[PDB]
């Protein structure tokens, strides 16, 4: 592999495995009062601001630059302008890798199949643009003459959670549009809870599918169609009712949608990176579509930054690259998202996907098999929920677990003269200074005779109450939560995903796992029909099987 | 450390140090046919059957065998009976720990450092009913003799989690009661957009709170207050309104709630354990007394299925031991929870708290730090959906993650004759086969050869199609997701988490990290009021704070 064969992850290695061991973030800030100065970052959009704090990692001038020496000698600038300019570094499916296109703000012409990407992309925008405003307005009515007030996305993975995640952030944005619906899992309890709340008269059904046969998704479909036409009674009436955002014109006419009624994306758009595009369609309709061209230049204005800043300035190779000291050299599993805001309440949960499944390689683009670890398991909550909860492993167990925290400075509901987000904001604080901090045993047994205990219950009470601190965190602080600083908060990570898996040397933007899984099914479906057992599988396969037929019977 | 001088661990390391390595699970398949027949349990509740299958797991008969042998030698058996005999197993703070004890419906006495416990405990549940049926009913009136329609529960960690999870798993016994909601964040944000949609006349606030000085939930409380009283006046009608779950009935009652509804529970009743006592009122109150009463006995059937079973044969033991078995000789640092519903959809973040706040310890109850690992980070979402995600990383990436796959075999809404729910099954049974058997380079070469692909082409694509497998699981699946199956799956979990807190010598029952962190931000918090800098913490605490002061009132 080649990470492991390169000079500068060597030195880095030799030298964490000759003081690692010895780096005290608390002694480290009580010998250095410029480290915040030195290891912080500030970012004006002219937007907004953003503060990427991260001196409280276990780092050092003298790490940092190493660190960006490898970020150099793995030729992370060199694969930045690849991606940027259209070339197809996702070699193992032959693609380009364009989700910037798809923001691209300025126009600049990108190249792909010797033709410039962007006209396409804004006549597909300026399409969105055009059917939001006939929903909106109330023009575009129902198979009955009335307006529509629900819209319900049906889609599954990159199709779902990206939408479903920014409308969720954005919701003080949606004033004047109507309800949205998201239904993902074939689990009928989904899309059977959904349908009981909607009008058929007055509902559209968006159905989010890149291939546009996914089996979730267009079993999900067929459902909501029958279930339609149970009403409107001529399939004359889906044209009204029913639109397809997708790459596949084939299927989505099979299905019983006409074109002008296709929203249509490409084949660079990986799923993952896909909100930007068509399927942003349910976020449009959601915020309008001003609201949803400030997400597309939060994103455009943060892919600016990751092309044109120094990589020792530029936030995406910070935030890859402390990520990677973490992973190869402290050997983390996880790591742990934890926005300070209720809106961002699937924030965590998206790029739980996002990551993972783009980094959840063990196979580099050389076909050798990596020898050292690659992408992380990725998770968290809304805090503060987490502090009455989780972080007490984070606090006092046995596992180091890198944390993002982040907040906005000011709140969409400044309830109580702002008294809440002041508590918020504190507790924000306060957690990553303990972390850091701990709490010696000196600090203990004080408070403990403070509080009046005998020395037989301060004795067995003491080591309890001891934080050993030195847990690494950084602080991502920005104005506001808006459609332009959410846009870039969501860059940001992107390119911070895409660094490592250059540095990793893997293919960031194939998820051949996703695709298999997407076939497992089919053999064990129809043999689940009959009641007679079944052995053809491994016996725990055959046993899950036939237990499953057995209880099928089972009245409860 | 304790269990590092324990000679059945060092037997285990000893045999996994030179074997725990060469385990390969498709291959102690294909010599064994009764593997699955040996490697599960299939318990009969009378209310529904569960299968739990872990023979997807690397162990062999040896392994169980030494694994159960730890389990004896470290005392599991002896501190069970002291849990249920109503010792003071909490050392650290000297409280028992009962949560067996709310949901002891055999009503055998458990007497409690002087008299038995069932009298208090049955007691609050009578009144528990009693209100229930009062709400439910409409003989309860809100002030403007309106019946009540919206319930709303404020609490935050073990006082909102639980009843959040459980309302929403059991949605479909919800029929006549009245809507449940749950706030809990300080953050504006979430009472502002709860209360944005209710009616304060028809709405009746719970607020759960242990001790009642939690400044997330009394803050919250006191808020709702206020929106309730621009609405109406005369603080009396506030009891009309306002009912509370605590063990503080002073300080319940200087707040507007008279002691008269007051729902009480106990010291002995961990946050994290305590959906079976008052706490539960919103569930008694969304799905009736009697499927309250249902899943405590749920609870009650699985606590007698571990008290009276061999080891060998005892659920919550067998997943403790392999929880074991994964964390201390493999390394894993997480557990994945899977379940294969939506109504589910919060299970996996409910047992993150109830473990991870539970076991994410590293002192003994003997007062030594520990010599090894102890709670895993938990963590999931619901099936298929993930399957489109970050399952990517599971067949794919460099870490093992033992994954718990969970699946009711008959579904709430059987739409379309079954179909979605078949396609759902087919899933859950294909992953795990797929997990275990992989793909070889030799399989995936024949599809690709088969495929058309060329030598060339062929070769790039191979290696990132093929798929070790050899990933461990254990499934889960039971008849139906009742009330009362729903209430044994979480007391098996619980009782899982038990064990292996005994077998680590560590106190499950406390959290000295999350009692720290209800005081972190008490100091912050008022340096936060105005616009002058801060210099007293750490130049990043510093920092932080005065980007906030700066950034609060910038206009964007
Ligand atoms: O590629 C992926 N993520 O990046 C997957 O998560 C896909 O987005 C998901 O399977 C939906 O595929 P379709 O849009 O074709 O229905
Ligand atoms: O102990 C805990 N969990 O087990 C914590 O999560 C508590 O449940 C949470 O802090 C709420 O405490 P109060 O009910 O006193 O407001």
């Amino acid at each position: 592999a080649a990470l492991t064969r390169n000079p500068q992850f060597q030195k880095l290695q030799q030298w964490h495995r000759e003081h690692g061991s010895e780096l005290n973030l608390r002694h480290l800030f009580d010998t250095d009062k410029e480290r915040f100065n030195h290891f912080s970052l500030t970012l004006n959009t002219n937007h907004g601001h953003i503060l990427l704090d991260y001196s409280k990692n276990l780092v050092t001038e003298e790490v940092m630059h190493m660190l960006l020496d490898l970020a150099k000698s793995r030729g992370v600038e060199a694969a930045r302008e690849s991606m940027f300019n259209g070339e197809k570094i996702n070699s193992t499916e032959d693609r380009a890798v364009l989700h910037v296109a798809l923001r691209n703000r300025s126009n600049t012409p990108i190249v792909v199949d010797g033709k410039d990407v962007m006209p396409e992309v804004n006549k597909v925008l300026d399409k969105m643009k055009a059917f939001c405003q006939r929903v909106r307005s109330g023009d575009w009515k129902g198979y009955t003459g009335k307006t529509i007030t629900d819209v319900i996305n049906i889609g599954i993975g990159g199709s779902d959670l990206g939408p479903l995640m920014v409308t969720e952030a954005l919701k003080p944005y949606s004033s004047g549009g109507p309800r949205v619906w998201f239904v993902s899992n074939i689990d009928g309890t989904h899309i059977a809870k959904t349908l009981a709340c909607l009008n058929p008269e007055s509902s559209l059904f968006i159905i989010a599918s890149k291939t546009f046969t996914t089996q979730e998704t267009i079993t999900n479909a067929k459902t909501a169609k029958d279930w339609f036409l149970l009403s409107a009674k001529d399939p004359s009436t889906v044209a009204k009712h029913f639109v397809a955002l997708s790459t596949n014109t084939a299927k989505v006419k099979e299905f019983g949608i006409d074109p002008q009624n296709m929203f249509e994306f490409w084949d660079w758009v990986g799923g993952r990176y896909s909100l930007w595009s068509a399927i942003g369609l349910s976020i449009a309709l959601h915020v309008g579509f001003d609201n949803f061209e400030q997400l597309l230049s939060g994103a455009h204005w943060m892919d600016q930054h990751f092309r044109t800043t120094p990589l020792e300035k530029n936030a995406p190779v910070l935030l890859a690259m402390l990520g990677i000291w973490y992973i190869n050299c402290f050997g983390c599993e996880t790591q742990a998202v934890l926005p300070y805001d209720q809106y961002l309440h699937r924030f965590a949960a998206y790029f739980q996907q996002g990551d993972m499944e783009s980094n959840g390689k063990y196979i580099t683009k050389s076909g050798a098999r990596v020898d050292h670890q690659t992408g992380p398991i990725v998770w968290g909550e809304p805090g503060t929920n987490g502090q009455h909860a989780f972080y007490q492993l984070i606090h006092q167990g046995t596992k180091m677990i890198p944390c993002d925290f982040l907040i906005p400075v000011q709140t969409q509901h400044p309830i109580r003269k702002g008294l809440h987000h002041k508590i918020l904001l504190a507790n924000f604080l306060a957690q990553t200074e303990a972390l850091m901090k701990g709490k010696s045993t000196e600090e203990a047994r004080k408070e403990l005779q403070a509080a009046g205990k005998s020395p037989e219950d301060l004795m067995k009470l003491l080591p309890h109450k001891v934080f050993e601190g030195n847990r690494p965190t950084n602080s991502i602080v920005f104005t506001k939560l808006t459609p332009f600083i959410l846009g870039a908060l969501i860059a940001m990570y992107e390119h911070k995903i895409f660094v490592q898996g250059v540095v990793w040397d893997i293919n960031s933007f194939d998820q051949w796992g996703v695709e298999l899984g997407k076939q497992l099914a089919k053999k064990i479906e129809p043999e689940l029909d009959g009641s007679s057992p079944v052995t053809s599988h491994d016996s725990s396969t055959n046993g899950l099987i036939n237990f499953i037929k057995q209880q099928r019977e089972a009245k409860i």
